[PDB]
């Protein structure tokens, strides 16, 4: 019913599923809220080492656009991820099936995204695994990127370091990471975001994956737009997913050029 973690009280469960569990904690005598994750750790092969990157990514990244990392304790196997709470919930419940949601709100939310995103990739960090349900809103209602249990360092010494290992959401991760063994980090991050912002402006999923077999990618290939979910998205914001969602990880527009974009700077 109602458990806690040193000094702090388990109120309810965030969010659960095969990784583990996170359950909000809260302290009734200072009372600031926060999400603790509760990774089970199991043997010395999948849980008590994919937690260990995890927390070190973390303790670097400090941005109003990431939840913010306060610390870690460990039992032994149950460890403990103190972590912000973000009132707000996840993005995806602020999407509403088939439909969207307001325009203005949906370029708000991306400023934030693409503000989260461009300060991780500054610190060679890639996420990996971008979508709704890994973008919280706060009180205020301010994106934070969430998740970093896949993320992982792309750059370090002013050195890039070419990815192979396939990982994130079919419905979410690029092109290059089917076709290709090696792809650049960032690239695939972009294109990531730009589905995220076909879900908001859309209020659904383009293709269950980018396969140069899925017939619904074939047809965004073949810029058919006058059809779902292309058609319930404005030309304005739709010229930006034209750019973003380009095949050629090389084309594709870049973080910087998004920020030149039209759409993008256009007062809504
Ligand atoms: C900074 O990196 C991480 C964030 C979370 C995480 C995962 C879920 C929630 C959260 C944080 N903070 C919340 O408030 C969460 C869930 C939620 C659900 C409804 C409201 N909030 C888990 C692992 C991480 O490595």
């Amino acid at each position: 019913a109602v458990p806690f973690v040193e000094d702090w009280d388990l109120v309810q469960t965030l969010g659960e599923g095969a990784y583990g569990e996170v359950q909000l904690a809260v302290n009734r005598v200072t009372e600031e809220a926060v999400a603790v994750k509760i990774v089970d750790m199991k043997r010395a092969v999948d849980c008590p080492e994919n937690i260990k990157k995890e927390i070190c990514i973390n303790k670097m990244l400090n941005h109003e656009n990431v939840v913010k990392f306060y610390g870690h304790r460990r039992e032994g196997n149950i460890q403990y991820l103190f972590l912000e709470y973000c009132s707000g919930g996840e993005l995806f419940d602020r999407i509403e099936p088939d439909i969207g949601m307001p325009e203005p709100d949906a370029q708000r939310f991306f400023h934030q995204l693409m503000a989260g995103v461009v300060y991780l990739h500054g610190i060679g960090i890639t996420h990996r695994d971008i979508k709704p349900e890994n973008l919280l809103l706060d009180e205020r209602d301010n994106l934070k990127i969430s998740d970093f249990g896949l993320a992982t360092v792309f750059r370090y010494n002013n050195r890039e370091r070419l990815l192979n290992k396939m990982c994130g959401t079919l419905p979410y991760v690029a092109p290059e990471l089917l076709k290709r063994r090696e792809f650049h980090a960032e690239p695939v991050d972009v294109w990531s975001c730009g589905i995220v912002l076909t879900a908001m402006l859309a209020g659904e999923l383009p293709w269950d994956q980018p396969s140069d077999s899925c017939q619904e990618y074939s047809d965004w290939k073949e810029k058919k737009t006058y059809l779902n979910p292309w058609k319930k998205i404005d030309s304005a914001p739709l010229a930006l997913l034209h750019k973003i969602l380009v095949e050629n990880p090389s084309a594709r527009i870049t973080i910087p050029d998004i920020k030149k974009d039209r759409w993008y700077n256009k007062p809504l």
